[PDB]
């Protein structure tokens, strides 16, 4: 029997809150249950960190600069994936699958093939944290994945939640200067990589972040209290999201099928959590928000105790092919991602990605700052048009990202190894990057540099 397929993606979901990824307790049992009955990826890097770059990708398995959806404009800024693309739906759809989403679109058309249903928003109250119809559509979409797992072959169905993108609301009612609302839990610590070391070794587009990113504008002059609270409120609507995800899977295996199905947890991009002060996403590439939890389990797929480390992997690219691969569907030979499948079944990996790749274009088209990373092996190197600049930090001795080693002339040779990989790609990809003009007003790079430093309302208000 074919097996089913349930994808549940939560926005802004990091790996730092996901207990299976070893390093916060608590925020999601159910994600951890099932992590624990199969397989998580340690390096599982998203191709644009921002919503419907990343969706647009994911879903027809190609690069934001290929699908060209850089940002989150709607037409005609982007324009709709062409019908003749091959997406995650038109496969399974041409294959005999039922195909249904639910939740967040935010797609662009790769969602092409889906049947998708909208999701309606159920207000509640919260006594402690902000909560706005981010939240409120989550309960909605479960609602909706409930019921149609409830009574079901064979289907491929996705559950694309909002939480914890609540953060960004609650962000706007903590913004500027404040005391914080008393909670009753316990209040996070900060990061070990909360302070920039040095704000003169990291690139211009890096540092002015508080210009060009409304949520980072607000909280650019927060103190260490206010960063614990936005801890805080981040791990209450990731647990909020775990509960809807064990309603869905209670949902999912109620019913025979539920035991025939392979589920996918992931999110589109993460959160900075404080991380090098950092809010949201925005611009950088640091693993906060880059490197998502990425989890398999279901018949077939072999439980691995250890998180799998020795691959590098690309949601955005790889879940399509992987997909098909556990579906027995056949996938064109033009989609750059690599099936996972031999790994989750316990079977030899014959080919692998030699480094994984991320991009920044814009927001909304008030500052266009393009920008690539590329992950090998061992280190992350990225460039940013907007002054030449570059990053190149040790994941191994550093997976904080506090050393910027780019100007060190002790890695000079790591340096030029890992530009010659973002030429590969650029060529292989057909990345118009080096030709790309760069709109970045002086008005969102004229106070010295850093969060701290910040003066005015930046971009949205001023450009
Ligand atoms: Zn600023």
């Amino acid at each position: 029997e074919k097996p089913n397929f349930l994808i549940i993606q939560c926005d802004h979901l990091t790996q730092r809150v996901v207990g299976a990824y070893g390093q916060t307790q608590g925020c999601t049992l159910p994600i951890d249950e099932v992590a624990s009955r199969g397989v998580i990826f340690s390096n599982a890097y998203v191709g644009c960190p921002l919503s419907q770059p990343s969706r647009a990708a994911l879903w027809s398995g190609m690069m934001p600069h290929q699908t060209n959806v850089r940002s989150n404009s709607s037409e005609p800024v982007n324009t709709r994936l062409p019908e003749n693309v091959p997406t995650l739906g038109s496969l399974f759809s041409e294959s005999g699958y039922e195909a249904v989403h639910f939740g967040k679109t935010h797609d662009m058309g790769s969602l092409r093939g889906f049947k998708h249903k909208e999701p309606v928003a159920k207000p509640f109250t919260d006594p402690e944290f902000p909560v706005n119809n981010d939240s409120f559509l989550d309960v909605g979409t479960c609602e909706d994945a409930v019921a149609y797992l409830s009574n079901p072959e064979p289907f491929i169905c996705i559950a694309d939640f909002q939480n914890p993108h609540n953060i960004c609301g609650f962000i706007g009612e903590n913004a500027g200067v404040h005391t914080d609302r008393p909670i009753s839990g316990p209040l996070p610590e900060l990061p070990d990589n909360f302070d920039v070391e040095d704000w003169s070794n990291i690139p211009t587009p890096v540092q002015y972040i508080c210009c060009s990113h409304r949520r980072m504008t607000q909280a650019a002059h927060w103190n260490e209290e206010n960063y614990r609270h936005y801890i805080a409120a981040f791990q209450h609507y990731t647990k909020m999201v775990s509960k809807q995800v064990d309603s869905v899977l209670k949902a999912l295996y109620s019913t025979p099928a539920g035991r025939n199905t392979i589920v996918v947890i992931m999110a589109d991009h993460g959160d900075g959590m404080a991380s090098h002060r950092m809010v949201t996403k925005h611009i950088s590439f640091y693993d906060e928000m880059t490197n998502v939890p990425f989890i398999f389990a279901g018949p077939g797929i072999k439980q691995q105790k250890k998180p799998v480390d020795h691959l590098l992997t690309q949601p955005t690219l790889d879940l399509l092919p992987t997909l098909c691969d556990l579906a027995g569907i056949a996938v064109p030979a033009e989609k750059a991602g690599i099936s996972l499948a031999p790994t989750l079944r316990g079977e030899k990996q014959k080919k692998s990605h030699p480094y994984v790749v991320s991009e920044w274009h814009s927001e909304y088209e008030y500052v266009t700052t393009p920008g690539r990373m590329v992950r090998g092996p061992r280190y992350k190197y990225t460039h940013y048009l907007e002054g030449n600049g570059e990053e190149l930090y040790d994941m191994k001795k550093d997976p904080g990202e506090r050393k910027n080693l780019a100007k060190d002339p002790k890695y000079s040779k790591i340096l030029a190894e890992h530009r010659a990989l973002l030429d590969d790609y650029i060529t292989r990809s057909k990345d118009d990057y080096r030709s790309l003009k760069v709109d970045a007003d002086p008005r969102c790079r004229n106070h010295t540099p850093g969060y701290p430093s910040h003066e005015g309302p930046g971009a949205r208000e001023i450009l």
